[PDB]
């Protein structure tokens, strides 16, 4: 047994661990900045986790294991010495200016110089900020005069995706992050699924906002702006105006989205509804048709760029429905028209996303038809927080209110989309119906849920026996392929998401400070809102949804064929690259 001793107290424990680690785990501060995702910046290390152990001398904590008879001071002179040193210096390449910033209330640079009252040895003043700006992307933008180049982008690139699409530079004999070759990162092997923005401590990393597109709608006399949230959206937005992990808050949104001046008020889950409309009957289609199998899932844009620039051949295998997020869009320019009298030239088309690559995805240049965009503006789940706090609008609050229903109507197989196995369950449950003919009771594939980063399952169909995987983040599908899983057996359905835990943790989301990670299961604590909503729902499967059903009766026929097929659906091909322009 280990005795150890911190800051006078006496600790018994058999545990082998960092100092880190267990002083976080019995209550005892220790400041840290670099190390996340059990991982620190292994060269130039930030060492704000200094701690002395004596005899020894100073330590980084988050990665000095506990010893027997260790006598450590977390706290002593020399220890804050030190510490307040390294953040005088990161201050010096900082642009200390929090007043606009976007990462005011929860950046974790401005609380560790107001803990050690650091001061630069000289303020970081640049007069053109051009340079240090990249805003090329349509997804992502970095301010490197806010970069403590600490690494945690470049480390959860590699551990979240593994394109290392995030790297260190050297730039004229200076070292920033960036993508390969400095690049526009949409131009190289990036996923644009933001996880290194949701890893970064300031405002270095960001959206590439879509604030103005939303805002310049708004106030055109002739638009009419549609708005439609995400599934994960009700289950994270709340974090940002302090109600705490796991809060469902669709219908103070609503009533938000009323109050900020939005002129119909419509939910993705509705889109979301749709995509397994078109989905689960194109998985019966290749049943019947012996494939192409396997048929993945195309919902995540993530999981899409992945495909294109790592495995172009699986490209004729994804399902050509489109996305929740496109396929709604898709239906907002021409059914919506149709039961509304609304121009359809008019309509402008908003989506509220938890990630970043839905950015990209709706300025795909074939994401249109007739000239209308099927979606005109995504703003992330931090970007409607930030209009919300603009418009002082009192969210905490805010009486609940409700969707339009022709398009806001949802099911809860819609609504599960937003975790990792969601559109796979959910697709399941139209796909066994259909191919059976039947209203079956045992709906829930609790098999397919979850953290584990491939998860598989036998299904029965119409009495045969199908195989699918749900492949939960970017690195995952990496270790599917490459490891040749995907040769084992014969796959029939095969879901990938980009985010490991899928869209609650996309890369839009609220940020979490490194220690409530350590204490919140942010994954499933925001899952577990959107399965909430299936189990107390009424209608389970996406082909119960009434509005749905209506839409389709009167306007799109029947799913995979005729008008539904025509324009609601997508398919990716290999080509030679061109600017979007092309
Ligand atoms: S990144 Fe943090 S410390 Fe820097 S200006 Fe923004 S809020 Fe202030
Ligand atoms: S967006 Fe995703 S793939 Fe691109 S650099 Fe960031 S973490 Fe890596
Ligand atoms: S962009 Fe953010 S996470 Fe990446 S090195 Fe700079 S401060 Fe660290
Ligand atoms: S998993 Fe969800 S949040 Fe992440 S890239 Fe894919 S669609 Fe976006
Ligand atoms: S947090 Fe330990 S060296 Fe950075
Ligand atoms: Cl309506
Ligand atoms: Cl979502
Ligand atoms: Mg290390
Ligand atoms: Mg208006």
């Amino acid at each position: 047994m280990k005795t150890i001793i911190i800051n006078g107290v006496q600790f018994n424990t058999d545990e082998d661990t960092t100092i880190l680690k267990f002083a976080r785990d019995n209550n005892i501060d220790i400041s840290a900045l670099c190390f996340l995702n059990n991982c620190n910046n292994d060269i130039n290390k930030c060492e704000i986790c200094t701690v002395e152990v004596e005899g020894t001398g100073l330590v980084t904590a988050c990665d000095t294991l506990i010893e027997d008879g260790m006598i450590i001071n977390t706290n002593s002179d020399a220890v804050n010495e030190k510490i307040k040193s390294r953040i005088s210096q990161l201050l010096d390449i900082h642009e200390f200016k929090c007043g606009p910033c976007n990462r005011r209330e929860n950046c974790e640079f401005l609380k560790l110089v107001i803990k050690y009252k650091a001061r630069a040895s000289k303020p970081f003043l640049p007069k053109d900020k051009t340079e240090y700006v990249d805003e090329r992307s349509k997804s992502l933008t970095v301010d490197r005069t806010k970069c403590l180049l600490c690494g945690r982008c470049v480390n959860a690139c590699g551990k979240n995706t593994e394109t290392y699409a995030m790297k260190f530079l050297n730039k004229n004999g200076k070292t920033i992050i960036g993508a390969e070759d400095e690049k526009c990162f949409d131009d190289t092997n990036c996923l644009l699924c933001g996880q290194c923005i949701i890893a970064c401590p300031v405002a270095a990393l960001s959206e590439k906002s879509h604030m103005d597109r939303v805002k310049n709608a708004l106030n055109a006399p002739e638009k009419h702006v549609i708005v439609a949230m995400a599934p994960s959206v009700r289950a994270s937005i709340g974090e940002l105006f302090n109600m705490g992990f796991g809060v469902d808050v669709t219908g103070k949104i609503y009533t938000a989205l009323r109050q900020l001046g939005f002129d119909k008020i419509f939910d993705i889950n509705f889109g979301a509804d749709m995509t397994i409309m078109e989905e689960a009957t194109e998985l019966v289609q290749r049943i019947e048709n012996n494939g192409p199998f396997p048929m993945f899932t195309s919902c995540c844009p993530g999981w899409v760029r992945q495909a294109e620039n790592y495995y172009p051949e699986l490209l004729n295998n994804l399902s050509s429905a489109k996305s929740p997020q496109q396929i709604f869009g898709t239906a907002s320019k021409t059914y919506y028209p149709s039961i509304s009298g609304l121009d359809p030239k008019n309509v402008f088309t908003v989506t509220v996303m938890p990630c970043t690559s839905k950015k990209f995805e709706a300025d795909r240049p074939q994401m249109e038809k007739d000239g209308l965009r099927d979606i005109d503006a995504v703003i992330t789940t931090r970007e409607l927080a930030k209009m919300i706090k603009d418009a002082k609008i009192p969210f905490a609050k805010l009486e609940d209110s409700e969707a339009d229903p022709a398009m806001g109507e949802y099911s809860g197989a819609g609504a599960i989309f937003g975790a990792t196995g969601g559109v796979m369950e959910a697709a399941l449950r139209s796909a066994k119906d259909f191919a059976e003919n039947a209203e079956l009771e045992d709906i829930e594939y609790k098999q397919v849920r979850g953290l584990n980063g491939i998860k598989e399952a036998e299904v029965e169909i119409n009495n045969n026996k199908y195989n699918v995987a749900v492949i939960n983040g970017a690195s995952n599908l990496f270790k599917f392929m490459k490891s040749g899983m995907i040769n084992e057996k014969q796959y029939h359905f095969i879901e990938v998401m980009a985010c490991h835990g899928g869209c609650v943790n996309g890369g839009g989301q609220p940020h979490v400070n490194p220690k409530d990670l350590e204490k919140v299961d942010i994954k499933k604590v925001r899952a577990s809102v959107l399965y909430n909503q299936d189990e107390h729902l009424s209608k389970r499967k996406s082909h119960e949804n009434t509005a749905l059903v209506k839409m389709y009766q009167n306007y799109f026929g029947k799913p995979g064929e005729g008008r539904a097929h025509e324009i609601l659906h997508f398919k990716y091909k290999k080509s030679a690259w061109s600017h979007p322009q092309f």
